[PDB]
């Protein structure tokens, strides 16, 4: 039978180990053992632990970017709050079904400043797709006289990205709890987004 | 001349080193060197790196809790949004003037689950003072018919604690940038809190 390529096997194990232990504590030797590959193969394909973490982070985010681009195509004409609510539902469902990936993504805060900055620089183009979309949609919003497009944008992007950081951190290692709470979380999101819309608009 | 006690000297250096390097990377040997104490003195007073981090975290939060209790006494009768806006201004001013302490506090996310949980358990009583205050003040609010006291509470506590996490992370190591941006940040906070109040209330 077909198995994962050795690179993909190493990436899988890396996602697992880094999600469980964080970047600093994780060891390349235990990643290789988990992947079932000789210790030297990690150098062969990924040079060092920093590059391995980088490649894993880019591999997982590329999958997420594909999910987003598919959603965006189908939902681009929606009201922005409606869009955000629906996308948040999808991200919750994805995180519950990809708990190892979810635990892995939240480790970025743990890494040293050089590596974190490298990743954030390299992800900016992909993350800007959603940002620029919200920015264009805010033109369709009838904003309160005292609320600038800039504050609206800042607040909405914080809500969206902060909600994600909170639930990933809260349910880290506990996907059955996320699944138990998702109906509640979704109802809560709907109300919070309604509060933001009402407060932002005329 | 009077110098710091050896415990306080070690705690000072620990705050510095942990803020700069995170928990995992920081070494007790470099903390002792920075503190000007023999390497054995860290064991003598703090047993291990985990206990040292714990004691430093508790020492810094105790200072912050005193600042909060002083503010609360003077401001308890205020409207809750007004209260929050004013407290956020004070926390911004404190972080700019205590940049080492600020950088240190944000490292909690980096530590292993056992230590993080220990700290969160032990801080719950102190953090509940503010939480319970917001909860009582929400009774004075004329909430929209569709907004429960529970969602209001959740949303306000996320705004307050999330804003703090974002600015501490954003300005980590850069107190001159925080000082340059504080007037802007404060104006932004005022508008966001106004948006929340409008959206939450009748």
């Amino acid at each position: 039978g077909h198995m994962l390529s050795k690179r993909d096997a190493i990436l899988k194990a890396a996602v697992e180990v880094f999600g469980k232990k964080g970047y600093d504590r994780a060891t390349t030797d235990e990643i290789a053992e988990k992947a079932g590959v000789a210790k030297g193969l990690i150098f062969h394909y990924f040079k060092n632990k920093e590059e391995l973490y980088y490649q894993a982070y880019m591999s997982v985010t590329e999958k997420l970017q594909k999910e987003f681009e598919n959603f965006l195509m189908k939902n681009r004409n929606r009201d922005i709050f409606d869009f955000m609510e629906r996308w948040i539902e999808k991200k919750l469902e994805y995180s519950a079904s990809h708990p190892e990936e979810a635990d892995f993504l939240i480790t970025l805060v743990s890494v040293d400043e050089g590596l974190r900055k490298r990743i954030l620089l390299d992800l900016e183009k992909s993350q800007r797709v959603f940002f620029d979309f919200v920015r264009e949609k805010l033109k369709d919003l009838d904003l309160a006289e005292d609320v600038t497009e800039e504050i609206a944008l800042k607040f909405l992007m914080w809500f969206f990205s902060g909600f994600e950081e909170v639930y990933l951190r809260t349910y880290q290692g506990k996907p059955e709890l996320l699944k138990r709470d998702m109906n509640t979380l979704v109802e809560e999101v709907k109300v919070m987004l309604r509060i933001l819309k009402k407060g932002m608009t005329k």
